[PDB]
């Protein structure tokens, strides 16, 4: 279980202090003192995915945050998540969310 596994946490937690700039799989294996190998055995059984994979769910979950709470525009909330095109951001998004950024922004006023 993750929580149990502090050296997975804390490279989520690593992670989540990168989002603009992220580091490379290499720098997080490098900061939280584990081989490249040894990090991604961790996201594979500990969370299902490789970490790669989850830095993007982390950057397009920022992305949704400034969706719901700025006047940004898509381009800019796409650079300010790493992003390094409007079409790249938005279709990403949309496979991982199952709505346009647009869409999600249309939506942040829902009163449940
Ligand atoms: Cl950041």
């Amino acid at each position: 279980n993750a929580g149990s596994q502090p050296k997975l946490t804390e490279a989520v937690s690593l992670m989540e202090a990168n989002i603009e700039e992220p580091l490379s799989t290499d720098d997080i294996a490098y900061y939280v003192g584990v081989s490249r190998r040894q990090l991604e055995r961790l996201f594979k059984q500990y969370l299902g995915t490789v970490p790669s994979k989850y830095y993007l769910e982390l950057r397009l979950n920022r992305a949704r945050q400034l969706l719901q709470q700025t006047s940004k525009s898509i381009v800019q909330i796409g650079l300010a998540c790493g992003f390094s095109s409007g079409p790249h951001f938005s279709s990403t998004y949309r496979n991982h969310f199952n709505i346009t950024p647009r869409e999600e922004r249309a939506q942040r006023a829902q009163p449940g």
